[PDB]
């Protein structure tokens, strides 16, 4: 970016009690935060995100809010947030990698694990059935968003509709959704805590494929579990899908008989939730991107 140098970087940080080296790392792909790998003086690791523009302290109050009360609650590692205000956010770096990244130049995916791993399947599988035990009673102590059943149905209608108007959508990809909608036996009775962008990406983990760790926690409510699985099915497919289910209810997870089918079509309807993302951003670069996955080009 060259929006700002290493000195103005290690001004920032000592002004919020971190002592910083010259030895510095960039991610430039996120949207909403410059990320920085920074050294602390004691030679302890540490991500920085700087917010890319004004306005975002309500976005960071509530990630916050969300870290303090997973980490009472999850076996894995998640962000310890030392440093929280409107200029800065940083906490010590988790023990592993994400278990895939993403290229630079092209965001071809980059394995750091075999994707094949059943220690993956069964870590995992651990993970989901914590954060969907979190307590209703505590989630609504934290102000976080509660979607109840009743809700959910109406909510994506009203995506649906509005991702059509202003940037379009096939006439094959509206179907399935509007199927989707009218399938009453698909959508579960109940909502529980979920990550809310749970996948690979976000997910920690030995090159054996134990899961240590989940990171990206901006998204985390109460809603459709199914959402929680969706990420899973596109990127290890729908036969690793069945062992994921079949593991998490092992544990006790609380599914029901549509679960399975509830998953991917959350995973079919990524677009239409890309379409949402890039609609309210304004961002013209994101809108093409959607156009791109809803079938309009």
């Amino acid at each position: 970016r060259g929006s700002m140098t290493i000195q103005d970087i290690q001004s920032l940080a000592e002004a919020h009690g971190l002592l910083l080296t010259d030895k510095m790392n960039f991610n430039e792909m996120g949207i909403d935060f410059k990320v920085v790998f920074a050294l602390d003086t004691k030679g302890q690791q540490w991500l920085l995100r700087i917010p890319r523009r004004d306005g975002m302290r309500e976005q960071i109050k509530k990630e916050k809010r969300i870290l303090e009360l997973v980490k009472k609650h999850l076996s894995v590692e998640v962000p310890d947030w030392r440093i929280s205000s409107t200029e800065l956010v940083a906490y010590p770096i988790l023990k592993d990698n994400p278990v895939l990244n993403l290229d630079a130049e092209t965001y071809e995916i980059i394995w750091n694990m075999d994707k094949d791993s059943p220690k993956y399947i069964t870590s995992l599988a651990k993970t989901l059935f914590e954060i969907h035990s979190i307590p209703e009673k505590e989630v609504r102590e934290n102000d976080l968003k509660i979607m109840k059943p009743s809700d959910l149905r109406p909510e994506i209608a009203n995506n649906l509709q509005l991702v059509k108007s202003e940037i379009g959508i096939s006439e094959q990809l509206e179907t399935r959704y509007r199927k989707w909608l009218d399938n009453d036996v698909l959508w579960a009775d109940f909502t529980q805590f979920i990550h809310g962008d749970l996948y690979a990406g976000h997910v920690l983990a030995s090159k054996d494929g134990a899961v240590s760790g989940v990171i990206d926690w901006s998204t985390a409510h109460i809603d459709d579990p199914a959402i929680d699985f969706a990420g899973h099915v596109t990127l290890f497919g729908e036969e690793s899908l069945k062992t994921l289910i079949i593991e998490y209810e092992k544990l006790g997870g609380k599914v029901w008989n549509k679960l399975y089918e509830q998953t991917l079509e959350r995973a079919a309807a990524s677009p239409l939730m890309y379409g949402l993302f890039a609609l309210e951003t304004q961002n013209e670069s994101l809108i093409v991107g959607a156009k791109a996955q809803l079938g309009v080009i």
